[PDB]
């Protein structure tokens, strides 16, 4: 099952960086959302969620048919809380129509990440919606409440090696779990982009507790959370290591989460040889905007 990338008719750099500056605009301008968090840290899990549907054996789900706009999908619990990043982006897809959903949802995601002062993401056009029957079923992203050998197992379907999962799950830095949407909460209300999560992991006093949902989750008295699956990355010795460098390399992390991110959000897409390369978006800050 081949998903082939397909420009959107006559659009180019200019056009898609309209698009980021639309949806920088209004990050910058809704920013009282979730206790004045903003919308980034939902954009970024929108992002993922859309793309961590993906499986490398058929080339079933991931973010090229922009499937999370369908019922199924939208409403896998899996993804409760995401509705608001669909409602923030809805807009957005009002004043381009031209872009495909799989390309709205990605680059809300890289959009999220630059303008929270995260690494630049390369990202290219040309997902196209593909229809209702092709959305994947509930069931793919992956649970909070186990270990590391879970966590390593789960990522081997969305072609992640260890040190692009660790990487990947940086992105814990940003935002907090709702206990209303997964059973966790907590986790402060962070919004620029840095290594922290692996400082945290390394240097907090973290207490297993459960929490009102019933739920284990590890807790700080300094009022920081991590999941069970996010503690495993300092249970296991492979991921400790990896945890360890990225504590202790802001711009390494930064290099290694945006391939893995690129790559994640690229997952199932065959790109043609004469396809545009990446582009790499100025934030607003650097268009002085
Ligand atoms: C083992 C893998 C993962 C698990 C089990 C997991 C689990 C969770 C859970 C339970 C939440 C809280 C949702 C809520 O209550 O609103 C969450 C939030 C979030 N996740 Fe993950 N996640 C994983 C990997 C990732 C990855 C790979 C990314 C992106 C690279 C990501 C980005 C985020 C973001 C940014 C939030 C905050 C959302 C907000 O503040 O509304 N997660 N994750
Ligand atoms: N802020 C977070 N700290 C640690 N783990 C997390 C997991 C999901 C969302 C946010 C966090």
């Amino acid at each position: 099952l081949v998903h082939v990338a397909s420009v959107e008719k006559g659009r180019s750099y200019e056009d898609f960086q309209k698009v980021y500056n639309a949806i920088a605009l209004k990050l910058r301008e809704d920013d009282e959302y979730d206790n004045y968090i903003g919308y980034g840290p939902v954009l970024v899990r929108l992002a993922w969620h859309i793309s961590g549907t993906w499986d490398k054996h058929d080339n079933t789900g991931g973010s090229y048919g922009g499937t999370y706009r369908f019922k199924k999908e939208f409403n896998d619990p899996s993804n409760a809380g995401l509705q608001n990043g669909f409602k923030f982006l809805e807009p957005i897809h009002k004043e381009f129509p031209w872009i495909s959903s799989g390309d709205l949802f990605s680059l809300g995601g890289v959009t999220a990440v630059q303008e929270m002062q995260g690494p630049k993401i390369p990202w290219r056009c040309g997902r196209v919606d593909t229809p209702e029957d092709t959305t994947p079923d509930n069931g793919r992203l992956p649970d909070a409440d186990k270990d590391a050998g879970y966590v390593r197992t789960f990522f081997q379907r969305l072609n992640m090696n260890d040190r692009e999962v660790v990487a990947l799950m940086g992105a814990h830095a940003l935002g907090k779990t709702h206990l209303k949407n997964s059973g966790y909460e907590g986790g402060g209300a962070n919004n620029v982009f840095t290594n922290e999560f692996y400082l945290n992991l390394l240097n907090e006093d973290w207490k297993l507790e459960k929490n009102d949902a019933n739920n284990e989750q590890w807790d700080s008295k300094s009022g920081y959370m991590m999941l069970p699956t996010d503690y495993s990355l300092i249970q296991d010795p492979k991921y400790l290591s990896i945890v360890k460098e990225y504590a202790n390399d802001q711009d390494k992390f930064f290099k290694d989460f945006s391939k893995a991110f690129e790559k994640l959000l690229e997952n199932g897409i065959t790109f043609p040889k004469d396809a545009p390369s990446p582009f790499i978006f100025k934030t607003l800050e650097e268009q002085g905007l």
